[PDB]
């Protein structure tokens, strides 16, 4: 498992790659793979949608049993549910919906999660219906994260103006 090709090593522990993220996931057979949720679970568009579309809905369901017994997430927090066919582990994380004027403070409480873990395939938190700036993310992630991130980035032209952006304020 954890079998990682073809990324762009940014920092010592946080890696790059144009690729979809289910599709890294049949790939490499990751322990875990980190989805963006929101506080519910409800998995819509986005990431959490395609992770659970590829479950064949099993991560909805799931979710729907967690929040029966659990109830909701705090934004910045996160729950292990299971992988299904995609990784062992799916590391629910929620950060802030800055378009609703969440804290954007909470972005690094979000990235904390990954700590505990030392070895993730992630996206880029709150970065797309949650409205925060894409850069601003990988920044908070390079800049939070001490474990090993593999970060699927889907859309070429985001990932090249991520690298660029990110070859710039590295100075
Ligand atoms: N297949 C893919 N592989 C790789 N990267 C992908 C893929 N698809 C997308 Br899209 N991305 C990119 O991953 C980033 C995060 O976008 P996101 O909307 O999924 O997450 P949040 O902004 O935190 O919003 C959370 C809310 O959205 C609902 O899904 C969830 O229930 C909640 O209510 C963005 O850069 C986006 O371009």
């Amino acid at each position: 498992v954890n079998s990682f090709s073809g990324y762009l090593k940014l920092t010592d522990n946080v890696y790059i790659k144009n690729a979809d993220i289910v599709e890294e996931a049949k790939k490499v057979k990751p322990t875990v793979v980190v989805n963006a949720a929101n506080v519910y679970l409800k998995h819509g568009g986005g990431v959490a949608g395609a992770l659970n579309k590829a479950t064949n809905n099993a991560m909805q369901v799931e979710s729907d049993d967690y929040i029966a017994t659990n109830g909701p997430l705090k934004v910045g927090g996160s729950c292990v549910l299971s992988g299904h066919n995609l990784a062992k582990h799916c590391l629910h994380v929620v950060g802030p919906n800055v378009n609703k004027g969440e804290d954007i403070q909470l972005l690094k409480s979000a990235y904390e999660n990954f700590n505990q873990h030392e070895v993730l395939l992630a996206p880029l938190l709150s970065a797309g219906i949650f409205g925060a700036d894409p850069i601003h993310s990988l920044r908070v992630c390079v800049d939070t994260v001490r474990t090993n991130v593999y970060l699927a980035v889907f859309d070429k032209n985001l990932y090249d103006k991520l690298v660029s952006s990110f070859l710039e304020m590295k100075s």
